[PDB]
């Protein structure tokens, strides 16, 4: 099961640096790729190769292992990290819906500019990086044998310490709640109103609005099956951090191989997005598809 497992971590490692980078040059290169909505798929391919270029190999070690063998400062750094691509990537997603839900049912409202889409990037990451420091604050690296710690990291372990068996409970409660539950669940209610009025109806509109329309119903089908998809990915390691921190499951010595399954397949989801975003663009975007077709023409 351990080669399978460095094998699956691998396949996506590579398919996410890959798929990411041919992201960010298409988007790059092309000006007519400079959209508003592809300054965030770009942001979003940031985010994602943060957590698979950092965060991805400490994982699948962890995952074999059962061990840090990172020391005390990577301890609160990788956690801290991963933590902050998985804001970076929900709170990118939920821009993108906000802009799309504006554009689409409110037109006249705000104003959707590319300079405006970097203003909000920045705004992204500086939350993000700060959100996200009590993470990195209580993370801890301790060995189960002391007198081995001089000797080994085989014995190390990376978790976060908690004074009080309250503040965990609060933690994650409201990590599950603002990086998962109410930006999806608000976004599919955006995407739900966009649908409506993409695929509903107005005569006497001109030409630039009936191409706009046609052009807007593939990006809304391409944005939905990416939503949906993080939704998924996340979901398992979600429940399983809720279930753990704040109902106290998991903690019997019979079942740990049963948990460490579930643990190590809810990581590995987690990065197999970064691979599948990529994957998404190239069968439900043709501008995009057109990009990596002619990249693969010319690198290979
Ligand atoms: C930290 C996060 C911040 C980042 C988040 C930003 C990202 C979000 C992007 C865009 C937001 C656009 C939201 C558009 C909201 C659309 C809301 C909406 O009206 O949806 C309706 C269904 O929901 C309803 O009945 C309401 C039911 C509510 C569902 C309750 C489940 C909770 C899920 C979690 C909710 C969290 C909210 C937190 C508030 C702060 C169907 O509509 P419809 O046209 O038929 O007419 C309405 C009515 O006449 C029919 O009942
Ligand atoms: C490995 C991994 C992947 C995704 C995760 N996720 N859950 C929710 C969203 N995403 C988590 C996770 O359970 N998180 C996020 C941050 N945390 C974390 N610990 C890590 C350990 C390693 Cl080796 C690498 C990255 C790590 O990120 C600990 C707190 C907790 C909230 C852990
Ligand atoms: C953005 C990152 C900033 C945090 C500072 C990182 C400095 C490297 S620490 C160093 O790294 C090795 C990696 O394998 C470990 O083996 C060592 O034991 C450990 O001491
Ligand atoms: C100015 C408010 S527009 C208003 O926005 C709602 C939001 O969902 C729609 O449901 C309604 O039909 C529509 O009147
Ligand atoms: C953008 C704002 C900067 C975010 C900084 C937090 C990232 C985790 S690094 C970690 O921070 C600890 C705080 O717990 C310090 O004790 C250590 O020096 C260091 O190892
Ligand atoms: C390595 C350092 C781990 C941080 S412990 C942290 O200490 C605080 C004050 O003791 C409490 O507010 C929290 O509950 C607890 O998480
Ligand atoms: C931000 C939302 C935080 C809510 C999380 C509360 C955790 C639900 S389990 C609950 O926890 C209580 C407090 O520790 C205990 O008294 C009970 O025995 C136990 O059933
Ligand atoms: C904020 C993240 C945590 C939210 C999790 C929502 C589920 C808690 S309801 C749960 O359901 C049981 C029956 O199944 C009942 O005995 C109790 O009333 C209660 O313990
Ligand atoms: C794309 C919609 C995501 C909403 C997240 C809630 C999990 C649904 S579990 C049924
Ligand atoms: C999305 C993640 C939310 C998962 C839903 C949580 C519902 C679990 S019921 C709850 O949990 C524990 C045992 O399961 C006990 O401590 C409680 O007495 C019981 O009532
Ligand atoms: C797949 C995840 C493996 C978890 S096993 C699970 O652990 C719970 C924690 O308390 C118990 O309620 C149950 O007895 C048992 O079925
Ligand atoms: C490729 C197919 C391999 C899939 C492996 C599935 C293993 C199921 S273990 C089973 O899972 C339950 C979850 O509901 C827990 O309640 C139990 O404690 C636990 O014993
Ligand atoms: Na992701």
């Amino acid at each position: 099961y351990a080669w399978v497992l460095i094998a699956a971590y691998v396949a996506v490692f590579v398919v996410a640096l890959v798929g990411n980078t041919l992201v960010c040059l298409a988007v790059w290169r092309n000006h007519h790729m400079r959209t508003v909505t592809n300054y965030f798929l770009v942001n979003l391919s940031l985010a994602d190769v943060l957590a698979t270029a950092i965060c991805l190999p400490a994982s699948l070690l962890v995952d074999i292992t059962e061990s840090w063998l990172f020391g005390h400062a990577l301890c609160k750094v990788i956690p801290y990290l991963q933590a902050v691509s998985v804001s970076v990537a929900v709170l990118t997603l939920s821009f993108i819906a906000l802009d799309r839900w504006y554009a689409i049912c409110h037109p006249l409202l705000f104003k959707s500019t590319a300079r405006r889409a970097l203003g909000s990037i920045l705004g992204i990451w500086a939350v993000s990086l700060a959100i996200m420091v009590p993470q990195a604050a209580v993370m801890e690296c301790s060995s189960v044998l002391p007198e081995l710690a001089a000797r080994t990291r085989a014995f190390s372990v990376c978790d976060e310490r908690w004074a009080d068996d309250l503040a965990p409970k609060i933690y994650h409660s409201c990590f599950f709640i603002v990086t998962y539950l109410a930006p999806l669940g608000l976004m599919a209610m955006a995407y739900f109103q966009i649908f409506r009025k993409l695929w509903g109806r107005i005569p006497g509109t001109t030409s630039a609005e009936v191409k706009q329309m046609r052009a807007r119903r593939k990006t809304a089908k391409m944005l939905m099956v990416v939503v949906l998809v993080f939704a998924l990915c996340y979901l398992p390691i979600s429940v399983l951090n809720v279930l753990k921190r704040v109902f106290g499951m998991f903690r019997q010595a019979s079942d740990r191989e049963a948990v460490y399954a579930a643990f190590t397949f809810s990581h590995w989801l987690v990065y197999a997005n970064s691979a599948a975003n990529p994957i998404i663009y190239n069968f439900l975007s043709g501008k995009f598809r057109e990009q990596f077709k002619a990249a693969f023409s010319w690198w290979l």
